[PDB]
């Protein structure tokens, strides 16, 4: 997170690290036992640590559990990004405490101007990564705004948000993490070119576009 703020430690209670060795990507804790982030964090090995803050040093409100599965969404493409989500299970489920716990799926699709709240571990500099968990309030940006930054680029699947003017965005590191506006997952954190620039806002996946297929995913498996 670029121009962002310490959040403070686990005030953001939905918020994973995946380690595979060391922090690679956010993820947002949906149930006591299924995470969803990026497809683009992809990867085998991964360990899923909720209750972070320092991400190197054991603080006391750490839970490490191991992916079970990974899934991939059937449609994801690694050339174009779109589709850029993934579930993963966990081998046992978590226990649920003020600290680690669920964020709500939306029901509804958010509207450009909504005020959100982005966060990671990522790089703070558009290098310097740091060891607790960064956070930024951020606005979504309309179609045309999005479309206009990245012609040819942005699908039905994908929204910006963050501020034109640049300074303030995710970036490497925050790939896969949470973005909440009032108190709904209504994106992941996806690509961008650089970061912090200007005319060049994050893109984040549009989860209310994924809502049936994470909740049909879950119920078999
Ligand atoms: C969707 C595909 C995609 C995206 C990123 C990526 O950049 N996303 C990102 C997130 C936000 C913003 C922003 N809002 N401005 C911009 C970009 C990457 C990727 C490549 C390189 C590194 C890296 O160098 N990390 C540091 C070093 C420890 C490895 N990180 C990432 C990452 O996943 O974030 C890899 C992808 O598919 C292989
Ligand atoms: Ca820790």
């Amino acid at each position: 997170i670029v121009g962002g703020y310490t959040c403070g430690a686990n005030t953001v209670p939905y918020q994973v690290s995946l380690n595979s060795g060391y922090h690679f990507c956010g993820g947002s804790l949906i149930n006591s036992q299924w995470v969803v982030s990026a497809a683009h964090c992809y990867k085998s090995g991964i360990q899923v640590r909720l209750g972070e803050d320092n991400i190197n040093v054991v603080e006391g409100n750490e839970q490490f559990i191991s992916a079970s599965k990974s899934i991939v969404h059937p449609s994801y493409n690694s050339n174009t990004l779109n589709n850029d989500i993934m579930l993963i299970k966990l081998k046992s489920a978590a226990s649920l405490n003020s600290r680690v716990a669920s964020i709500s799926l939306p029901t509804s699709c958010a509207s450009a101007g909504t005020q959100c709240l982005i966060s990671g571990w990522g790089n703070t500099k558009s290098t310097s990564y740091p060891d607790v968990l960064k956070c930024l309030k951020a606005p979504i940006l309309s179609d045309s705004s999005c479309k206009s930054a990245y012609p040819g680029q942005i699908t039905s699947n994908m929204f910006c948000a963050g501020y034109l003017e640049g300074g303030k965005d995710s970036c490497q590191g925050d790939s896969g993490g949470p973005v909440v506006c009032s108190g709904k997952l209504q994106g992941i954190v996806s690509w961008g070119s650089g970061c912090a620039q200007k005319n060049k806002p994050g893109v984040y996946t549009k989860v209310c576009n994924y809502v049936s297929w994470i909740k049909q995913t879950i119920a078999s498996n």
